[PDB]
């Protein structure tokens, strides 16, 4: 309790932990394996990110970067979250779609480089170099964003109407939320340090709980997860 | 020879380097493409675990964790080896059986989530909360335990009985081999400390050879390893 | 432009960036799954060297070892950069021949194999046991060079004439260019200290260039990378 923003990761873990465990019990049964992979993944996803919002809270995912002249407190397990979870929600998107393995590849591979450089941006001492890497993942976020909407081409053809509207809504909603964390980031704690880390913290926990368990709904409802049977 | 310890670390290299050389040489010339990803993945298991093993015995993969408001000596090496043999072995036995690829995420992301809160808990600096982390991947492991027991009912009627019988034999040595690692690390150095790191060392040395050199002479002693062919 | 090799981090950093840029464009519009899967890995692997190239210019990627009784400069980024790439071009060279599964899992597993002992030997404080890691590491190497020259045996048959005559190129590529790493390794900042750093970083930008953007622009400019159509 003695970090202010000890009440949205503790509020985070919890959420993230209910989810998890939502997401457990709705996907007990099913027998479909398209539907299985999508619970699978689905699942995973806030049971990763539960992990790593108690880590936040016990303190484990916290160090102190210098830079600016000062000690800054760093949640690097953010970091070790979405090394993960992000890769997951996109294959979650591509296999919806059905998409090729080569965009499958690049979409995780860009992935993992906009993870990665912006966990060397968030512990790198010299305070300018940190927009550097702030900037590379933001070009890995938006050629992400870029194939998602431009990259199934070919996939339209023979898309069923309700995979191809629950992949609408799961891509509107990933590519408005995704977008929001630079934003924050560069605002926050990591990058000018214009917003304290309280409310960085509450706002990465809004967004990780909708991108998470509310994307997870969404999909998890829906009928495109499972193979058109009769 | 400074670590009482190091008897143990030695003997564990040594076994695992020549389980390894051995599973080398019985793979070398199969063409059956089933049998080379069951030799592949089984010859790796013991190559990693002989990587680790020598990295302990060399003080590479010791580190020293205040808690307790003691330096306590914990061999991270183990957490870097498992986070790759455990998911492997879950794939060999995954295969066996023609699980679907959700169920093969399934078990090979919750194993992850045991591995990475069973390491976080090993360097968790609070001792109570060292307990926590226990918790939970120990909940990871019975949830695979689980998806080993109950996650294949689909997959009984098209079993070659060679299959199943190789199947229920190796699932049987994981699931009381692997239900003894947390109790080990319970009573052991990284928990309570009731038992000495020397035969804690021991402990996890005849856990993990018959892990993966009982386990993987096994398997690859089986007709089960090779599709059905003329 | 304090460290005497910033001259050659800085232009391995460029050629990799343009590498990535001219490989982003050259596969924009290809449609065939094949070759996207090629372009893909393809392209991730200067990307990613891209971002190591810049955290060792920038100083993020280089820490002090003590081995010898000396503070020795160790590039580790270079090593975060290997455990992607150097699997991923395997899975060029794998893909290209139609590998069977367990073959590319021998490779990848045998790469990380050798990538991580090559780290846990760059930063061995022991000097003596540096060695010993880079042995491993070699033996690993040799392994992988072994599988590319005598484990595709049955692929021969059914492969295409000009994927057969791309793949021999770019396998001997492969061969040389990657047994000069150890050699560098060994002679250079990492191992004996008989090559000085600066000449050293020149040395492994040179390989890193060819073994990447020159290999790339091989495969990328073959007819084998896409299925035969009519
Ligand atoms: C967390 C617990 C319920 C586990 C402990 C219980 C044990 C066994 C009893 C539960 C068991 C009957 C599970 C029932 C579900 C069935 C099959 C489950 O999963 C379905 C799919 C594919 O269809 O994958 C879904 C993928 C999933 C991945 C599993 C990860 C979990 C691991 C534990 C830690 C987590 C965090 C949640 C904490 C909260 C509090
Ligand atoms: C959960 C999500 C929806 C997040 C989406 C991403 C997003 C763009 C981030 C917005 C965060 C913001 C609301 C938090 C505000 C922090 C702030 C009030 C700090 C208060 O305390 C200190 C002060 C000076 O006294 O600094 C003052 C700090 C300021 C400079 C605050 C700047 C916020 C904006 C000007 C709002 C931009 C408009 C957007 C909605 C973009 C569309
Ligand atoms: C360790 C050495 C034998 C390597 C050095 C030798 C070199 C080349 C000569 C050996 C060579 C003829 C290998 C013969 C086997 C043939 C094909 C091998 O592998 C078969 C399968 C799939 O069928 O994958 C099997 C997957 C396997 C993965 C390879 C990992 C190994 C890498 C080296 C370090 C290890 C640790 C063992 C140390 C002991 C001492
Ligand atoms: C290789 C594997 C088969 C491992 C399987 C998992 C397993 C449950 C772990 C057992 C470990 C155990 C045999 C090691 C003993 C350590 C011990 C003798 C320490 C000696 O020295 C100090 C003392 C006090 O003087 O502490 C005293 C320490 C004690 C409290 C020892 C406690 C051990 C038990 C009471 C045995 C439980 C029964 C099981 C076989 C479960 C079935
Ligand atoms: C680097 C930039 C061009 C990104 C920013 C731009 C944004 C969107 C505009 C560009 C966009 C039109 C891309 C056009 C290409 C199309 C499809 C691209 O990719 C094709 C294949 C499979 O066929 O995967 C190919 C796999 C590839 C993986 C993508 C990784 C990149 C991520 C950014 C950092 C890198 C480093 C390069 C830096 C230099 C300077
Ligand atoms: C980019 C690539 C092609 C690399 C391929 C791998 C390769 C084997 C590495 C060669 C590196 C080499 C040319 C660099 C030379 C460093 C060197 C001149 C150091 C100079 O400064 C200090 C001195 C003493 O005054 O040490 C003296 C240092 C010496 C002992 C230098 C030793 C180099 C050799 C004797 C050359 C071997 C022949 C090969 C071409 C193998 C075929
Ligand atoms: C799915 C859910 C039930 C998760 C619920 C949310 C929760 C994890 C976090 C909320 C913290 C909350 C209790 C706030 C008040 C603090 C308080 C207790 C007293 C304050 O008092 C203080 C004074 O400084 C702090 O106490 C010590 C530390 C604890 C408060 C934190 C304990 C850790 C957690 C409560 C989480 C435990 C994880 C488990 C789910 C393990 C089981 C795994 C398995 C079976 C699948
Ligand atoms: C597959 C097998 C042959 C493995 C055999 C077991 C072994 C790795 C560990 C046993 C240690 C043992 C010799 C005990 C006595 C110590 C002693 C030498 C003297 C004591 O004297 C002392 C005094 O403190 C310690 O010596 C210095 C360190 C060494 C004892 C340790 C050396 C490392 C290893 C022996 C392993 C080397 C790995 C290789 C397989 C590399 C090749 C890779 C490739 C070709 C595939
Ligand atoms: C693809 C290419 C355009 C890459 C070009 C090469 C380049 C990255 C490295 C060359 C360094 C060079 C300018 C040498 C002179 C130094 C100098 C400026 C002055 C010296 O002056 C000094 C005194 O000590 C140092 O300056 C401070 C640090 C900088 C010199 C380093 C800045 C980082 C880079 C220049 C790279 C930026 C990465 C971007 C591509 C981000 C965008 C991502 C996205 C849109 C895909
Ligand atoms: C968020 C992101 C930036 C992360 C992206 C990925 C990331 C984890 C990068 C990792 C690269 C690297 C380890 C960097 C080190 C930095 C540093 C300063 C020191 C680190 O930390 C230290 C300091 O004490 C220890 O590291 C050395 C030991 C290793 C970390 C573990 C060794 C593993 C092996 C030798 C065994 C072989 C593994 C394989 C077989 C895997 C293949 C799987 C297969 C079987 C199919
Ligand atoms: C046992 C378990 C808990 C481990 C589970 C996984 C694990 C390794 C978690 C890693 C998350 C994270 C790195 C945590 C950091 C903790 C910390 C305090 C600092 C670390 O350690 C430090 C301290 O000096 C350095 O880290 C920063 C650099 C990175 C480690 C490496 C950067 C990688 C990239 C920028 C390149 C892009 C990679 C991708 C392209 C990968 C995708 C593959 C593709 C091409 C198909
Ligand atoms: C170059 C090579 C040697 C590297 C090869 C791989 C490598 C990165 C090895 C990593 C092993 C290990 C982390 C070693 C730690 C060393 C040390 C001294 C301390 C480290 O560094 C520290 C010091 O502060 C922190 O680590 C602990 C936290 C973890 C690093 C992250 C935890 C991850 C999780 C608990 C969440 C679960 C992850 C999974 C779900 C993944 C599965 C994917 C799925 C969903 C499909
Ligand atoms: C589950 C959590 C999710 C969906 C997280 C998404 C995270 C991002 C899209 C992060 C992007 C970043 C940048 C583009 C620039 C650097 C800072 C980051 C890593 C916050
Ligand atoms: C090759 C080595 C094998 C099979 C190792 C298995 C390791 C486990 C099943 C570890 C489990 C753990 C717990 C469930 C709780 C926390 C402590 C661990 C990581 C020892
Ligand atoms: C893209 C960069 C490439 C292709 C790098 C290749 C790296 C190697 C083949 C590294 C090999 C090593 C050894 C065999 C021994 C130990 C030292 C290493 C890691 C340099």
């Amino acid at each position: 309790t003695g970090r202010p923003e000890w009440i949205w990761l503790a509020l985070g873990t919890a959420l993230m932990g209910l989810g998890t465990l939502y997401f457990l019990v709705k996907g007990m049964g099913v027998s479909d394996p398209d539907a299985k992979k999508f619970y699978a993944i689905t699942t995973l996803v806030p049971a990763i990110a539960f992990t790593m919002y108690l880590s936040m809270l016990l303190g484990y995912g916290l160090t102190m970067v210098p830079f600016g002249g000062e000690q800054n407190p760093i949640y690097w397990a953010r970091y070790a979250d979405w090394l993960f979870t992000t890769p997951l929600l996109l294959l979650d998107l591509a296999l919806l779609v059905d998409a090729d393995q080569g965009t499958i590849l690049a979409l995780v591979g860009a992935d993992g480089i906009m993870i990665g450089t912006g966990l060397v941006g968030a512990l790198t001492k010299v305070y300018s170099y940190r927009f550097v890497w702030w900037a590379i993942s933001t070009a890995a976020m938006l050629y992400i964003l870029y194939v998602l909407f431009f990259g199934f081409t070919s996939k339209a053809e023979s898309m069923r109407p309700e995979v191809a509207s629950t992949f609408k809504v799961l891509r509107n909603v990933t590519v408005v939320l995704w977008s929001a964390y630079p934003v924050v980031w560069l605002i926050g704690s990591e990058g000018a340090g214009i917003v304290p880390l309280n409310i960085e913290t509450l706002l990465f926990m809004v967004l990780d709980v909708s991108a998470k368990v509310g994307f997870g709904l969404i999909l998890l409802r829906s009928r495109a997860i499972f193979g058109e049977a009769e």
